[PDB]
C-alpha cells in the first residue's frame, strides 16, 4: 500500500483492471457451503442437464463477489484505504451470460460518477464489468463507495 | 421438494422468512478467502480500531449472500424449482447498518412486482430485508427471478 486516496484524488474515467482467475467447482461449492444454498442449477448435475444451460453454472452472487474482490485487491496493494469509509450500495447488477465451471473471468471497474456528500466525504460510483476468456460480457454492475475528503 | 411454482402461482405480497444465523469470524474469513479480498476493515484488528466502527465488521457482500441464501433455502425445501429459470438481476442494494462478529441476522423476501416476459415465463421481483438480533434493519435489496409459466 502506497499513500491514501481522498475524494478529490479520484477522477472520473480511471479504470482498475483485476487479475483473472478460472471459476472452479471448489469455488461453486464453497459459495454454496457459505450460503447454505444448494440451488440444483449449481450443485445438481442431473438437474442441470434438463435446463437451458445443460451444464451446471456458477452462482451470479459468486461471480459478483469474486469480481469486486479482484478489483479491490488492486486498490489494496496500491493505496492506503483508510480513506475508504464504507460500501455505500450497489445500484445495478445485470447477469448477462452464464459462467461455466471452466471459464476464466476478468473484472474491471471504472469511475463514472462523483457526488459531494458532506464536508468530510463524497460518494464515488464505479461501473463494474466482468468478461470471460473469449471477451464476452458476463456481468455488469454499478456500485458506490463513500470516501474521505482531503484534510 | 414437492410441487413446482409457476409465474401465475406467485402473487404480490407473499413473504418468505429465512432461518436466522449468527455471523461469525469463520464466516468473514471464508468470504475473504473465497474472494481473495482482505480489506482491513474486515480482517485487520488494528486497522478497524481507527475506523468509525471501532471493531471489525462483516462484508456487505457476505451479508447479502447469506441473506439470499437463507431465503432460497426455504423455497428449495418447499417447491420444485425447475420452474425457476434464472437470476435476472439485483436492482438496489443498500447497506444500512454494520453487522458485527456476534450479530444474528435474519432475512425476509417479499414479492413486490411481476411482469410478463414471453409466452413461457415472467419475471418476479422480490424485496429483500435483513434485520439483526435487535430488530434493526441492516440491509435492504430488490432482486428478481425469471420463472416459468404454467404448461
Amino acid at each position: 500500500a502506497r499513500n491514501p486516496i481522498y475524494f478529490e484524488s479520484i477522477q472520473i474515467g480511471e479504470k482498475i483492471e483485476g487479475l483473472p482467475r478460472t471459476v472452479t467447482e471448489t469455488d461453486i461449492w464453497t459459495f454454496a457451503y457459505l450460503t447454505a444454498d444448494f440451488f440444483p442449477l449449481h450443485t445438481d448435475v442431473e438437474f442441470a442437464k434438463k435446463t437451458i444451460f445443460g451444464k451446471p453454472i456458477a452462482q451470479g452472487m459468486l461471480v459478483l463477489s469474486i469480481a469486486l474482490g479482484m478489483v479491490d485487491q488492486v486498490i489494496l496493494s496500491n493505496y492506503d484505504v483508510s480513506s475508504v469509509i464504507a460500501f455505500f450500495g450497489i445500484k445495478d447488477v445485470r447477469f448477462l451470460r452464464p459462467v461455466f465451471i471452466g471459464d476464466t473471468i476478468a473484472a474491471s471497474a471504472e469511475v463514472v460518477e462523483k457526488q459531494d456528500f458532506d464536508e468530510k466525504s463524497g460518494v464515488v460510483t464505479y461501473k463494474l464489468e466482468v468478461k470471460n476468456q473469449r471477451g464476452e460480457l458476463v456481468l455488469t454492475a454499478l456500485y458506490s463507495a463513500l470516501i474521505r475528503k482531503t484534510p
